[PDB]
This record gives structure tokens, C-alpha cells and sequence, in this order.
């Protein structure tokens, strides 16, 4: 339902210091699979250096991968290669390369016997130098694609020259269809028909038949050139043409007009929601062609109108600019394509024209797009695929544009940008993990990080309602943001950031899978390990932890060790904890990736051997709300104590254990909040802005340390938030859509947002349900995860019912998307009276009474908070829509 | 005084995808200057490819630099080059290259007519291919250095073969001194004397005469090889030898022992505080040689003892490992050298053996060292210099170790690591700036970031007591951490993070320079600009801001635009601020670089045209302590209002201006805190953990917006801290070293830390100043910047006098390096009685009385806090030492 945010990108330098650069392609070794494909990259070479067509091997294809290196394999070595594509010609499950070469060095140096089109035979294993067989020749051959254009039982290739001879920008060239013979393995010329003639075709794009949802039997050909952008397709019996548009208008003395490039973008069920374009040849102009809303799906049945989106600046003496290609891909996984624009770079340099721009369709109705910079290093061509994982995330690969006589990007290279919801950076001894918001990602991301105590601690982000397969009764989880859910014989089991104060949850997932809630989830997954020991842990050498980060995280992170250090030896000990078998392991900041850089939670680990107290403390030093999750309980008796006396009354240095209560925290459990809270759940704060705690500590089970057995536990340090209430109030309400009514079996009125106006600070009222009145306004009432409170949000606008500052007797009420922190004036405790009427109470402020949502009288009645009159605060809830 | 922390490093990839790799050198073009020198890098080549000796041009040499590219210049092209150095042979101010080539491909393939030693003549401008003249030949020539070894009036070169012929690891080779002739510009052989014979010399290091503080007239030669590490030097009349040590002991069947490498490390005034070493040839062993404390400075006068520091793992079938070089450099600028260890990499791969380890001398007395990973990409050789700035920061450059027949690091390259106290990362629309702690850096760092409103906003970190030259009466400053100071006709002027509540400081520096205090400083410097307009700013096009980040920050940051956006259009507007000339510019997180990743301050900007109110608000939404600094006041009347009535009494939507007070904030001023504070300065907190503010707003001066004039101001959002007191108490105390005494002209006792024990929680007492008693303990009393409070810290240990939790009547007192946040129980308000006796009062807690530092009676008297008896809380301060 909610707008999708962009993922994060982890850059990896695939191959650097290239001699030249021009083409890059996502190359699946097999035609059955599209997982972790390889990359093919090259440049045109020169008259001295034949160009190496390099098939760079994808590290993350080999399972349990350690390498970040892309092993280059020379597929072939060729005089001026230009364009390429692939398909399974031998029809054996292996992808063959099809490539144009013998082009020449420029549109001014065209080889008259050249423009060779050849295919390279995939031997089914990674050897170099593949067998080459010629398909055909046509001078100036400059782009091609494989597919099924007039038949399905055989590979066909469409191939087009940009010009027919040196310096000739006026003669149109032949749109050529080559057909595989029955035994392509005999050297012989491939059958050819010419299917049209065009001026300066600079790009060929294809729409596979399968994508058209039964509209076409064959692939459509989309040409961008001086004639503009058009669609060429075969119906079984004939070729036909449909003009999409004419592209840049000509200007005298400039031989370049029309289009340089074009792609077809999916929007929902329509494989062609729009067509984007770059203009003209190597131009600086981005435009999009649209079709009236309610148009038929596809290309040929709609008339298209051109809208210019940006001009990235003027052109030079050669009449060129900085745009070489556009492509479409679904970058944020919301089911509509974004488009990428390959910025070659400029002379003099200009970041605006270097790298990749990603344009998002923000408004499907008005066809408005907005742009974001994805990368700022030269992009001469762009390829998309998922280069690292099984899901439908989309990574971007690029190659610097460096071509003698056009533009030569300094330090030319191939890079890939790995889409991910988790990015890792070394700080010093601890790692910074930046995470996307779960609510707005459409992608699951897992990143393993530490192998310790029989477990692989894995950071996982889940999108709303996503599913996670686990190992029943073995896999453990700990929620840091959001909620996750599972079902067994007993019903639903939900995990939030913190369970009920002083409580104790099992982390073990007893089902075959879990699912995240409405807001998605961010959690630590405890995967069973065999590489980090088995309890009971009798010594600290047994608990040596191993770096788990995957090969695409940066090297300085992969190189990190996380040792256990005796607490006495940490720089914060100051002579404390001498002689204690008490150890610490740091550490991991999990923080939001967005512009807030807000903390999610800091995470670190501890151990204690038999009889060891971790020392009573109270967190006056630094502010946070801590939850612990024990991995191994040395004795089955270790756990948390807190003092039950006031603080003056307890001596942390010589503790009177009887003034404490113990909560055993068993293998793979987590405990509830121990800090002091106000009754609706807000945390008590000390005078120096720290969360207020009673004296507390982790104590290992007593006994003799022989044989030894270590407690091992993880610490989750959250910033302040509202938790559960004291006492826990009864459940008297279902989340749902409702009309909220006041009055009796005689004359009633309903809760309303004045004129349904979305503006922050719009008043909330009771509108008399009149004779021929408006119908009652719908409110979404919902439960606040990890609390006993509810929020009321306007069904149409989203606006939360909220008391104006400050919440006092007789205070007005309004709508807002700008709640106070911890929703102080926009959350509610519910009671149900014996009649069935609902009351909504504010968090009770320090020195004032309870304040309830209320009418002020008996043509709108205004809505205040007050607490003197029961009668004015009783509401009836009618399910609404 | 305080231990120096390491700086940060910004990596830059100097030259990637190299064919091979071996040597890197910091190469100053002129011998007069060492600023922003160039880099020389190469490998040995092969029998096919002569090796390019590349002089890579340093971008940051050209002033106001835009480029991050290192322009390669082929100096020469040579059969198997190995070692090199430089000096001014032509004696013209230009640095000439001296290089050994014609080596062969390996110790098994030594050219019998090779080992050529040649110099390359610096034409005084960056042309390629320099003139080459042969100095001499000796087969297997493998290392050399230039310097003055037997004379000063002429360049001399020491040159040494590692072996004399193919596969011969037993024949020792000649230590050769070459001397420049008087006219080196005539091709002729250079005069040679042999000065010794050694086995497997793998490194030559040099100590310039000038570094020895008059100990030597000539340079010392330090050789590492199978004979170990030794020193060879000339006294004017003879050569002499001093054995430092024998290095790795031989093990049978392994031809490698002794040392592979060695460097000489400064410690304070001693240019040779230690000698570090790597063992043996291409070995895996790091050791250090030490001299007894109280030894004479230098090398030849002390006996040296070897201590093995690490073994990084076993050796292979060739008997080699991963260490190629050690060097010394002063990395953290504290006046003692660290040493770097060049890790070649390993087969199979191992991060432990790849990159650079940096070892720090942590304990000068016991010669203990500890290590940190600085980089994890192959380092075959390491060069140090300051590649980017004028100060004495030290950058590290490296080249991958890739040599056919030894080890070939995949994807070989040259990288440099730029030392800096500020690192920049793009988040999304805002930049993350990570900063070092000022207290522990020895380096000034400036990084310009935004050119706006006639100013270049520059982030600056200053070490303690550092000096900053500025433009008198033009330069403006705003302190974010620490303090800075200046002097004019009126005395000292100090700037802290926030001035007195409701006050108004000028930011203009009226002196020629400022200085940071004891804790250093982190500040924004407002440099005058001509590239961002001139007030009055009549339209927002006038205030277009420009990205200022320097060329070594990453590209994705350099490519960022920071537009002004109308507040109505921001995603947090929710229909507010329609029709207001009210704009916003985001944005910059300044956060601590260390493992805490703690916030320093978030920074963003605003404008308002005539008559515009920025809207009354109270910060219930998000917690922070805000200070604003106006850059331009549209009218000279713009500024901050707050309400002076309680919050219930003020309507932010229809404000009654008379219930407010205004503080005009003139051009280049900043205002004091507007939030509510407890009387000793701790901030009032609301129930949802937000800093408590009265209704407040920025209002532009009234009038007609024609002609228009914009207020422009910057917002500093700090996390909570203690500010000044209400009312401001009188100054009755000087910071200083003191004995703290109780009693009368009859029998007295002084404040003491029990047994001067540094442990957290040691008791504080009053020890009767006895007959033959201990002397009175010294306390450092000091003023807490930005507050009216004092801290008492034990002069010997550092321990703060601090009341145990909770601060109540009769609470004990102790020492701690672990204060409560905002020093709640370890800071003090001072009063002076008419006698001259001092009282120390705690911050007054919500519901308890004042509590004073006190004795409990009239053989130690314990020290409590209490507040019933004046008499028990009066102290005498005697200046102590
Ligand atoms: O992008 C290129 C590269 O150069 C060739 C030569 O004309 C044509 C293009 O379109
Ligand atoms: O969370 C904490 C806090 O620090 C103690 C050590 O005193 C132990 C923990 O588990
Ligand atoms: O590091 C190297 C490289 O290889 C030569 C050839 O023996 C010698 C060394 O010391
Ligand atoms: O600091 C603030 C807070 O936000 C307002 C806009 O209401 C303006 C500022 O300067
Ligand atoms: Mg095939
Ligand atoms: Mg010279
Ligand atoms: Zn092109
Ligand atoms: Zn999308
Ligand atoms: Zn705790
Ligand atoms: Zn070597
Ligand atoms: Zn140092
Ligand atoms: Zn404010």
C-alpha cells in the first residue's frame, strides 16, 4: 500500500584501470537459470590493440563464496567489436554470445568489408577462446539483439548499421533479420531478410513475446534513431510499423535529431506503461512518451505523446552530449519500472553528466517522474540483473564510456552496485550497520555477521507481510523493529522489540516459517551453526567467535576480528571486575540508513562463568532501554536480578541479594524491560536525561566453577520508547475501521475531521448525524506494537487524533501526521463500560488527572479532552468502511 | 599530555588494474619543497613487457584543485627495474631519479651483465622520457639509496646486490658507494668504492646526518639481510660497523635467516628510540630491537636486544611468507614514530597477512607495542608523506605486491590513505561528517562544505592549544565542541557550544588569530566568500548554495546539490506554511568517528523574507537543544521570540505577540539556549523524553516585502547537555591545583582519595593532618565549559570527586572515572563565605534540599554530602602542587 523506498547500493569495483570501455552485459551462463549471472565487458580497441571480449566470472555464483574477485576469461579477441547479445543457438541449455565486429574506429572510419556478425559457441564450461562462426556482414553494423521475430523454433537476430560508409550521416541502413540454420554447427551463411530502412539507428530494444501477456506471438523491435522511436513487429504473415514519436526536432547545421536510445517500461499489468528515450544521438535530452490513461496495454494500440523531462546542457563542436543509453528496470520492486540514464561524462568534467540517474514514476495518473543519482562514475552502458542473491532485487552494472574520437572517461572501469537493505562500515573495533526502513522496502535482506556460541547471528530486514523459512524448533529470533508472527498448535505467537516488563519470552520459532507484520520487521536471526562450538561452554577458547560478513561487504570489515576480552581489561573497567570470569565482545551499531541516521539499537555480547556477578549498576552513565537475550545458560540458573528496595537502600558493592528478585533467562530466551516506567509505559527519566533503572545485574547460577560452564548473552540497547502498561489492562477492543459515535438511542453524533482536511492542526469535532447529513467518518483504530495503547487515525487522510499541546483539562483536539515523540498526545488507553461503550484515555501526565476523548456539550460540537464527566466521554463503535 | 589517537584515513585509488606491482615512492619534484609530492610506482615487468616507470602527478598540488585523478607520466621504460631513490645531482633544485634495472626475473634468473644503476635527469617540467646516464653495474643489484656517505659537496649512492648470480644464496655481495662526478652531465662512469660484503641484503635504510642532532657528519647505512641488521657509517677517515642484532636464527634446509627489512624509529629527542625489523627474507616475523633506558641517543653507542613481536604464520615450499618491508613514520603526530608492516598477501588468501599493520609504542619504559589494521589490500612497499595538506599529518601510499614467481596479488594497484580528522559520506540528501575527538588529535583539519550567503562554511577540528589564523573582523566562528579563545584590546573572548540562556554572542573574530583550549575544539568557520553573493539578499536565486567539498572526499558526496526548498514543499509540511517566503536547506550530521558513533550536532539552514514567521513550535516531536546563528538579518530586526506565559496560555496558531519577548539576532551572531532548564543548568525534560521548550519561533522583521530582504540562519541541533545557571552565580574561584582543608586555626584535616587508589568507587575521606603525617593530597579544581559548575579531580589519579548513587542526605563520596551523564553527581556550584571558605554544592535534585560536600564529624573522618549544617561544609583552599 505504502510508497516504496529505494534500496541501498554497495559498490564493488569489478575491473579497474581498463585501456578503453564501451559495452557491458549481464550474461547468464545457462539459458535455464538467471541466478548470479556473469558480466561481459569491452571496448572497441584500436588499430594496435585488438579488443579482449572479457567474460568476468561472478564470485557469488560459487556457494559459500569467500572471493570478491571477478576472474576475467577472454572469450575472444576481435577487430573493433561494437554491440552484442546472447541466446541458446545450439539449443543445449548454454548461452551463446552473438557479437558484431570489424566495425572500424568511428562513423568517419567505417570498414567497407566489415560490420561482421558472428556467434561464439558456449562449450558448457569456463574455457577461454570459443569457436567463432560468421552469420553475415553489413558495413557499419552497430547494434543487434537476439530473439524470435518471425518464428519460435529457431534463434533469430536483428542487426542494424548506424551508417553505411565513412562520414555518411544521410544514407539510411537496412534493418536485418538473421535466422539460425537447423545445424548452426556447420560453417555456412545464415539466412537473411531485410525488414526495413532507417536513418542513424543508435539503439535496438526488444520486447519478448512472453512479456506481453498473450498480446504478441513474437518479439517487438523498438528502434531509436533519426526517424525517432518506432516499433516494428511481425504478426505471422506481415511486418508492420507503429510510430511512437519523432524525437528531437532537427536544427540546421546539426546532423543529429530524433532519438539515440529508448526503452519500454512496465507499469503494473501493462508491460508498456511508458517509453523513455534519450535524444538525439549522444544527446543531452531525456524525454518520456505517454499514452492516455485507460489506453489498451502494449505499444501498437495507443497513440504516444512526447514529454521532454530534462536537458542536461548544451552540445559541443561534434554536436554531441553526454547521454548514451536508457534502460528500464524495477529498482525498488514495487511492480513498475524505473529507468536509468547512462551518463558518459563530459568535457570539461561535470558530475551532473556522469554516472547513472534513476527516474521514478511517482504519479501514475499525471505521468510525473522524479530523479535520484545512483552513481557518479562514467556509465557508457548499463546492465541489470541480480548479481548476488536469489530474490528479485536488481543490481546495476556499468562500464566507463571511453572511445577514441568521442569521449574518453579517465580511469575507465567496470563497477556493479549491489542492491541491499543493509550496508556495513568499519568504525574502529565496532561495525556500523545501516538499515533501510522495513515499512517501505519491498525486499528481504539477510546478512550474517558473527558466528558465536553455536549460532550464526544474522541481521535480517523483512518487508511488510514477508515470509521467512526457518528450521522449526531450532531457529531463534529477536525483533529490533516491527513485529513477526508464527503459528503452531497453540495459535499466533508475536515478537516485538520488548516483551512485558519483567517477563521472559522464548526466541525459538516453533513453526516451519514466520511472517512480518504490517510494518515489516528488522531482527537478529540465530541460525544453528556447527562452526562455533556446542554447549556447555567450559572455557572461553571454546567460544572464540568468527567474522561472518559476506564477500561483497568491504574488505576492512571482512578483516575485522571480534575477540572476547576480560571485563577487567576493557578501558572502562577502572580497576573493577578483577578476578572475574566475566568477558565482553563488541560490537555492532544498527542504525537507520536514511538522512536521520537515527539509532535502531547498539548490540554487544557477554559471558559469565559459574558464581560470577556482572556487577549491580543503574545506567546513570548513558541513556538507553536494554533487553538481553541469553544464548547459553551455563547452569540453567543464570539470569537478571533487580533490587526491589529504593536505591538509597541498596549497596551495589556488597549486595543484599534478598532485596532482589531473580528472573532466570533460559537458553534462547529474552527478558522484558527492567527500567522504571510510568503506568501507560513511558520510561521514568532521571534529572540528567537517562532512563531510570533500579539497581540490577546479570548473575550466573551459583556453585563451584568446576567443571566450568559459561552464560553467554546478547545486549540490545534501544533508545527510549513506550513499553507495556502497569497493570496490564483487559483487551476490550479489536483493531478495525469504525465510525465513532456519541449520544443515545435518541440523537447521536460522530467523530470527524473538519472538512476531511489533511493539514496538521485541523480540528477534530462531533458532527450531528443530521437528516440528509453526510455519512459518518471512518477511523482506523489500531494497536501500538509493544504497548497496551491504541491509535486512532483518519481513514481517508491518515491523520492521527491528537490532543493539542499541552494535554490539560478542556484542551482542543486535532489531526496530525506530526505526533509528539512516543505518541504522547496521540495514543490511548481503552476501557469498555458495561453498556459496551468505549473510553479513550491519554497517558496520565505527572500531576494532572486522567483526561478522556470527549464532546463538550449536549453545527458541530467541539472535541476536547477532559476527565470530570464520564457521560461526555462514552463512545459507540460501529464497524465502518 | 593526553595519549594521542590515530587519525582517520580516506582511501583513494591512485591507479588500478595494474599489470604487475612492486615499488612505490613519495617523489618531491623539487628538493627545496616536500609539499604535496608526486608518486612513483612500478613492477619488474616481464620478458615481453618492459616496465613503465610511472611518475603519477599529485592532483592536490595544483591550487584550488578539482581533480581526483593521478595523471601518469612515463619517466622511463626499462628491463626489470627493481629499487629506486632520488636526490638533486645536477644541484639545481630538481629531484633526479636513481634506479636499478637490468636485474633479471628472479634470484634464479640473474642477468650476469645486468644490475645496472642509472640516474634520470629532471628537466624541471613534467615531460615524459628523461635522459638516462649509467652510474655502474653489479649483477643482482637489488636495493639502493642516495645521500652523503663520505662527503657533503656531492651526491653519493649506496647500492647492494641481494645475490651475485642465478640460484646462489650463499655468496655474499658488495656494499657499493657510487660518487657523482663534478659534471654528472657528461656520460662517463661514476667513481666506486666497495665498503663491505654481506649475505642476502634485502633492504637498505639511511639516516640523514641532519637527523642525528649533531651526532654524525654523514648518513648511516642500515642493512637487513642474512647477517641480521647492522649499521655501517663513516667518521671522516674510516668505515666502522655496529651490529644491531642477528635476526632470525637459521633452521636447516631453509636458506633464509636474519632480516628481510628494518627501519629506525624516533622516540622523542632520540632519532633511534628503537629499530623494528621483519624476518627473514619475505618472512612472517616482526621483531623490535631495544636499548636499555638511559642509553645515549643514536645507534652505535647502545647494545641492542631483539624482541619477537608476532609471527603471522608458517612459510611455504619456497621458504617464504608475507612481510616485505617495514618503515617508520609519525602517524599520529605525537613525536614518536609508529611503524608500518607491508603485508604482501598470502596463498591461500588471508586478511591477517594482507595490507598494512600499524604498530604503536604505548609504553616507552617497557617498550610494549600494540597494532591496528590501517588497510587490508596488498602492500608490497609503503611510502609516507603528506600528500594533501600543509601540516605534518602523514598519509600512507601502497602498491600491491605482484611479482611473477613469488606472489601475485590479484587486481594489483596503487592506493593512498589520506590522514584526516574529518570523513564524509553521503546518506541520501544529507552528508554524514565523522569527526575525531579534538582532545586526542595532534592535527588541525579543515574541510570546506557549503558556499552560501557570502560565506564558505568550513568544518574545522583543532587539537588542544592549536592556533588558527583568520581574517580579523571578518572571520566568524561557531563552537560545537570544546572552546576557542582570542584577544583584543578588551581581553580574552571565549566561545563555547552555547552562550548564556537568552543571550546573544557575536561570532566575529576581532583578532588576527584564535586558539583552542585544553580540550581542543570542533567548530564551523565562516570564511568570507565572493562566490556566493552579497547581502542584502533580495531573492532566493541570490542565495543559491554551492558544494564546497574537496577533491579527496568521495565522488558521490562531491556530486551532491543542496537546493533551497520552500518549507511548504518539504514532506514534513503537511499543508502548513503555504504562501510563506520561508525556505530550508539540508543538511549535515556531524557525528563522532569513534566506536560510539555518538552525535555531535545536526546542522541545517533557513531563510525568511520580510514579515514571515517560521511558526511557533515547541519540539515535542524530537528531542534536542538548539542554537541558531544568523548569517544575514534581512532587516536588522529579525530574531527569536519565545512565549513568557505558560504553554496552555498561548495559541501557536494565532499568536499573541505581546506574550512573547524578542531577541534580535544581528548579522553573524548566535543566541543562547531558549529551552527550560533546572537552576544549575540541566534541561527540563518532558514526559516523552524531549527537551522542554516554551513556544518559540524565528520571526523576520515586519514591514512590506518590497524591496525584499532575507534573514538567513543556521541551526545547530545538539543532544542534551548542562548549560549555564539561573541566576548566574558570582565568580569566587580560580581553576587550579589545591589542598582542600577542613578545621580551624587549631586542628585541620584535608580531602583525600583513600590510598590514592584509582579504582572506580574508592572512598573520599578527610585525613587528619597528623604530626609526622602524609602531606595534603592535591586536587585539580576546574571550571566546566559552558556552565557555571566546577569539577574536582584527583591530581594523581584523575578520579572525579563524586557522590554515590543516589545523592541524598548522608550519602558517601568517592572517586570515579565513570561519572553520571551531564556530570550529575560530580559537578559543583561554588559559594565563598565572608571568611573566604568555599562550599561545593550538588545540582539540586527535584524534591530534596541542597546537599554540600561535607565532613561528618568533629583515623579518617568520612566524607558525605549533607545540607543541614553550614559548619561541616566549609573548606579552605590552599594552593598545592
Ligand atoms: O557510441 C558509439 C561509439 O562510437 C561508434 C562509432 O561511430 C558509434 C557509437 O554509437
Ligand atoms: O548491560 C550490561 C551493562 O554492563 C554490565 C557490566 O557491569 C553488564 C551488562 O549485561
Ligand atoms: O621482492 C623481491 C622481488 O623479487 C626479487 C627477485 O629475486 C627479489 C625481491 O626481494
Ligand atoms: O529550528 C527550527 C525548527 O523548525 C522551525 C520551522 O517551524 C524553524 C526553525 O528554525
Ligand atoms: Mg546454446
Ligand atoms: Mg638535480
Ligand atoms: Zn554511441
Ligand atoms: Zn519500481
Ligand atoms: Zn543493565
Ligand atoms: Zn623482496
Ligand atoms: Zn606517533
Ligand atoms: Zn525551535
Amino acid at each position: 500500500e505504502q510508497p516504496a523506498a529505494l534500496p541501498l547500493f554497495q559498490p564493488q569495483l569489478v575491473q579497474g584501470g581498463r585501456p578503453d570501455g564501451y559495452w557491458v552485459e549481464a550474461f547468464p551462463f545457462r539459458s535455464d537459470s538467471s541466478k548470479c549471472p556473469n558480466i561481459i565487458g569491452y571496448g572497441l580497441g584500436t588499430y594496435d590493440m585488438k579488443s579482449d571480449i572479457q567474460m568476468l566470472v561472478n564470485p557469488y555464483a560459487t556457494t559459500n563464496n569467500q572471493s570478491s574477485s571477478w576472474t576475467p576469461v577472454p572469450l575472444a579477441k576481435l577487430d573493433f567489436p561494437v554491440a552484442m547479445h546472447y541466446a541458446d543457438i545450439t539449443k543445449n541449455g548454454f548461452n551463446d554470445v552473438i557479437i558484431t565486429d570489424q566495425y572500424g574506429s568511428s562513423m568517419d572510419d567505417i570498414w567497407a568489408y566489415g560490420g561482421r556478425v558472428s556467434w561464439l559457441e558456449n562449450p558448457g564450461e569456463l574455457r577461454d577462446n570459443w569457436t567463432m562462426r560468421t552469420i553475415g556482414h553489413s558495413p557499419g553494423m552497430h547494434r543487434l539483439k537476439a530473439g524470435h521475430f518471425t518464428r519460435t523454433d529457431r534463434v533469430q537476430v536483428v542487426a542494424v548499421p548506424i551508417v553505411v560508409a565513412s562520414s555518411d550521416l544521410t544514407t539510411p541502413a537496412d534493418v536485418i533479420i538473421f535466422t539460425a540454420p537447423d545445424d548452426p554447427r556447420s560453417e555456412q551463411l545464415w539466412q537473411r531478410d531485410v525488414v526495413g530502412t532507417r536513418h542513424l539507428v543508435h539503439e535496438v530494444a526488444i520486447v519478448p513475446a512472453a512479456e506481453t501477456d498473450g498480446e504478441m506471438r513474437f518479439d517487438q523491435i523498438i528502434l531509436a534513431g533519426r526517424d525517432g522511436v518506432d516499433c516494428l513487429w511481425y504478426d505471422g504473415a506481415r511486418w508492420q510499423r507503429h510510430l511512437v514519436g519523432t524525437g528531437l526536432p532537427e536544427e540546421r547545421g546539426d546532423p543529429y535529431w530524433g532519438a539515440g536510445s529508448a526503452a519500454v517500461g512496465r507499469v503494473g499489468d501493462d508491460y508498456a506503461g511508458y517509453i523513455c528515450s534519450a535524444e538525439a544521438f549522444h544527446g543531452n535530452t531525456v524525454s518520456v512518451y505517454t499514452k492516455p490513461a485507460g489506453s489498451p496495454t502494449g505499444i501498437v494500440r495507443a497513440e504516444w505523446t512526447r514529454h521532454v523531462l530534462d536537458v542536461f546542457g548544451p552540445l559541443n563542436g561534434k554536436h554531441t552530449g553526454s547521454i548514451h543509453q536508457v534502460v528500464c528496470a524495477d529498482i525498488d520492486g514495487d511492480g513498475e519500472d524505473e529507468f536509468l540514464v547512462a551518463m558518459m561524462g563530459a568535457d570539461p568534467p561535470d558530475f551532473q553528466r556522469t554516472g547513472v540517474w534513476c527516474y521514478k514514476l511517482v504519479d501514475r495518473t499525471n505521468m510525473k517522474f522524479s530523479k535520484t543519482k545512483v552513481s557518479s562514475v562514467s556509465a557508457g552502458r548499463i546492465a541489470t540483473a541480480n548479481f548476488h542473491s536469489q530474490g528479485s532485487e536488481v543490481d546495476i552494472a556499468t562500464i566507463s564510456y571511453s572511445v577514441p574520437g568521442y569521449f574518453e572517461s579517465p580511469n575507465p572501469s567496470i563497477n556493479v552496485f549491489l542492491s541491499t537493505g543493509i550496508l556495513a562500515e568499519r568504525l574502529d573495533e565496532e561495525v556500523m550497520l545501516r538499515v533501510v526502513r522495513a515499512g517501505s522496502t519491498r525486499f528481504k535482506t539477510e546478512m550474517e555477521f558473527l558466528d558465536v556460541a553455536g549460532k550464526k547471528l544474522t541481521l535480517v530486514v523483512l518487508p511488510p507481510f514477508a515470509r521467512l523459512d526457518v528450521e522449526r524448533n531450532v531457529s531463534g529470533v529477536k525483533v529490533m523493529a516491527g513485529t513477526v508472527c508464527w503459528a503452531d498448535e497453540n495459535g499466533k505467537h508475536e515478537r516485538v522489540p520488548a516483551t512485558r516488563p519483567f517477563g521472559c519470552e522464548s526466541m525459538i520459532v516453533s513453526a516451519d516459517y514466520l511472517e512480518s507484520g504490517e510494518e515489516g520487521a528488522i531482527l537478529v536471526l540465530y541460525k544453528p551453526s556447527s562452526t562455533s562450538g556446542r554447549p556447555p561452554f567450559r572455557s572461553m577458547d571454546e567460544l572464540v567467535a568468527h567474522n561472518l560478513f559476506p564477500a561483497y561487504v568491504p574488505d576492512s570489515v571482512r578483516a575485522m576480528k571480534f575477540p572476547w576480552v576480560r571485563c577487567a581489561d576493557r578501558p572502562w573497567a577502572h580497576g573493577r571486575f578483577k578476578d572475574l570470569d566475566f568477558f565482553n565482545l563488541i560490537g555492532f551499531h544498527v542504525n537507520f540508513a536514511d538522512d536521520s541516521a537515527a539509532v535502531l539499537a547498539h548490540v554487544q555480547l557477554w559471558t559469565a562463568g559459574i558464581g560470577v556477578s556482572a556487577g549491580f549498576h543503574n545506567h546513570v552513565e548513558a541513556s538507553f532501554c536494554e533487553i538481553h537475550a541469553c544464548i547459553a545458560n551455563g547452569t540453567g540458573r543464570g539470569g537478571m536480578r533487580w533490587a526491589t528496595v529504593p536505591d538509597a537502600n541498596f549497596n551495589p558493592d556488597s549486595p543484599n541479594l534478598e532485596d532482589t528478585e531473580l528472573i532466570v533467562v533460559p537458553d534462547m530466551h529474552e527478558h522484558g524491560p527492567l527500567w522504571r516506567t510510568r503506568p501507560d509505559g513511558h520510561p521514568l527519566l532521571r534529572m540528567n536525561d537517562t532512563i531510570d533503572y533500579p539497581w540490577h545485574a546479570w548473575l550466573a547460577g551459583a556453585g563451584n566453577p568446576s567443571p566450568q560452564a559459561f552464560d553467554v548473552w546478547v545486549a540490545f540497547e534501544f533508545p527510549g520508547f513506550e513499553t507495556f502498561s502497569t497493570p496490564p489492562p483487559p483487551r476490550v477492543l479489536e483493531p478495525g475501521r469504525y465510525a465513532i459515535r456519541f449520544g443515545d438511542p435518541h440523537q447521536t453524533a460522530s467523530l470527524a475531521l473538519q472538512k476531511n482536511d489533511a493539514t496538521d492542526g485541523t480540528p477534530v469535532l462531533a458532527l450531528l448525524d443530521l437528516d440528509g447529513g453526510p455519512s459518518p467518518q471512518a477511523w482506523n483504530i489500531s494497536h501500538v506494537p509493544g504497548t497496551d495503547m491504541y491509535e486512532i487515525a483518519h481513514a481517508k487522510t491518515g491523520s492521527l487524533v491528537c490532543a493539542r499541546w499541552p494535554p490539560v483539562k478542556n484542551q482542543r483536539v486535532a489531526g496530525t501526521h506530526s505526533p509528539a515523540a512516543m505518541g504522547l498526545t496521540s495514543r490511548w488507553a481503552v476501557t469498555k463500560n458495561t453498556k459496551g461503550q468505549i473510553t479513550f484515555r491519554l497517558p496520565e501526565a505527572p500531576d494532572h488527572g486522567p483526561l478522556f476523548l470527549s464532546v463538550s456539550a449536549i453545527d458541530a460540537i467541539p472535541v476536547i479532552v477532559q476527565g470530570d464527566s464520564i457521560e461526555l466521554s462514552a463512545w459507540s463503535l460501529v464497524p465502518a468502511n
